[PDB]
């Protein structure tokens, strides 16, 4: 029933794409360091499953990425990442998640284009398929899955920020557009918790943002959530327990160690810990003990 919070890569303070991986065990209040990936990655997003955590795509300061690596989470402090099949297209700030016992991993940015693109990971055999293309094409989208349906919310698709919001059902292999946020929100943390799709922070073309909002998957709609207690862009989201968390990200000044928390019942945020590092555009996930 423990679940712990990995935070990997990014853009560290030093100004450069960071190799880092770090755990939060919400029971200890500790932060504890995992073995570094191979390759400084930015722009990058993470998954887990199978209790094994993968690090998809980014970008390494030079070339954006198609690899992907993997870490089995019960391995001892002395290591070791070890690479997997490498995605179709090279994905900086693309949206992954995981629906089954598969990874999907929509838009990005190669270098040249934003992508439509679609593609999905079977573990079982190793090998990535490319899937429906969405509408628009994004990077800085997140992707989260609601009841079997994967979302993927907002973006920037090389000139407009977006608010634009598409769904995609593995029965139907099909993109179809659902109703809009309220505000276009570039790097935005997306996560569902209660049956509620929230977005947390993101750029809107002016201003980096602490609004939230939350979608009721059940009714099509759109309302407004308490703020964070900062803001941030290129933050990541997730769910530890019932509790939808912020992860680091950059607040218009600096970039951020600290990660907030948000109860839906009480309707607060509040810094619950800071990790090691200073980070933004890392990837996030979260792993049951």
């Amino acid at each position: 029933a423990n679940e712990v919070l990995l935070v990997v890569g990014g853009f560290g303070s030093q100004q450069s794409p960071i190799d880092v991986v770090e755990k939060y065990d919400p029971k200890t209040q500790e932060w504890s360091f995992l073995p570094s990936i191979t390759r400084k990655r930015r722009y990058v997003a993470s998954v887990s499953l199978h209790d094994r955590i993968y690090v998809i795509g980014g970008y390494d300061g030079r070339s954006r990425l198609s690899s992907v690596e993997c870490l089995d989470y019960t391995a001892d402090e002395d290591g070791v990442w070890y690479s997997v099949a490498p995605m179709n297209v090279r994905r900086g700030l693309a949206g992954a998640t995981t629906l089954g016992d598969m990874i999907y991993v929509s838009g990005g940015f190669d270098g040249s284009r934003r992508h439509t693109s679609m593609e999905r990971y079977d573990p079982n055999i190793d090998q990535w398929s490319m899937l429906g293309d969405m509408q628009t094409a994004r990077e800085g989208a997140g992707l989260v899955v609601a009841s079997g349906v994967i979302y993927c919310l907002g973006g920037y698709d090389g000139l407009n920020i977006l608010n634009s919001v598409e769904k995609y059902d593995p029965h139907t292999g099909h993109w179809t557009n659902v109703t809009p946020m309220a505000t276009k929100r570039s790097g935005a943390g997306v996560a569902l918790l209660n049956d509620h799709i929230y977005v947390v922070g993101g750029f809107d073309g002016t201003a980096h943002l602490s609004s939230v909002e939350a979608y009721n998957i059940r009714t099509d709609s759109w309302t407004t959530v308490t703020s964070m207690t900062t803001p941030r862009c290129y933050v990541g989201a997730t769910v530890l327990r019932g509790r939808l968390y912020a992860i680091a990200g950059y607040d218009g000044n600096s970039l951020l160690s600290s990660i907030e928390c948000y109860d839906p019942i009480i309707d607060s945020w509040e810094v619950v810990t800071s990790m090691g590092t200073q980070r933004c555009d890392a990837g996030v996930c979260v792993l049951r003990e």
